[PDB]
């Protein structure tokens, strides 16, 4: 079936717990595979040690720039950027997992987890999974954001990988 992956997240060095994500490889196999491999680190790089750099309460938590650790970077397993696979899945509510981007066809590694329905992103960001377990952790992360997106604690993906 579809991959299940995990992110273990700290805030200021204290563990918050685990976010488990289903990756909808049935719908967006290329996008799912990228995220899966970045979780395992099997290509020699990935999310381990990277941060949630932009967190906006009542919107989303954004992470995954493991190259510049500032929100301008990240890379995919295919190369620096890859195309928008499709817009078949929608930003339906809290827990949606979607690719950050800098315009059409600029998926890399940055991603976000929604904390509300973000319908205005439909057709612009590729949705590729959702939270299976750990929305409590996501709500904790969210609570350390701000209107500007600046985080008030250092939020780090300490560990990540594939469950199935
Ligand atoms: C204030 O944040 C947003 C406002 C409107 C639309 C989207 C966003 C944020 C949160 C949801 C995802 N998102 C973005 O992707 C904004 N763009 C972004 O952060 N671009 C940096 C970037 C650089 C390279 C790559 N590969 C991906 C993203």
């Amino acid at each position: 079936g579809n991959p299940l992956v995990y992110l273990d997240v700290d805030a200021n060095g204290k563990p918050l717990g685990r976010v488990v994500l289903e990756l909808k490889a049935d719908v967006v196999p290329k996008t799912a595979e990228n995220f899966r491999a970045l979780c395992t680190g099997e290509k020699g790089f990935g999310y381990k040690g990277s941060t949630f750099h932009r967190v906006i309460p009542s919107f989303m938590c954004q992470a995954g720039d493991f190259t510049n650790h500032n929100g301008t970077g990240g890379k995919s397993i295919y190369g620096s950027r890859f195309p928008d696979e499709n817009f078949t899945l929608k930003h339906v509510g809290p827990g949606v997992l979607s690719m950050a981007n800098a315009g059409p066809n600029t998926n890399g590694s940055q991603f976000f987890i929604c904390t509300i329905k973000t319908d205005w992103l439909d057709g612009k960001h590729v949705v590729f999974g959702h939270v299976i377990e750990g929305m409590d952790v996501v709500k904790k992360i969210e609570s350390f954001g701000s209107k500007s997106g600046r985080t008030s604690k250092k939020i780090v993906i300490t560990d990540c990988g594939q469950l199935s």
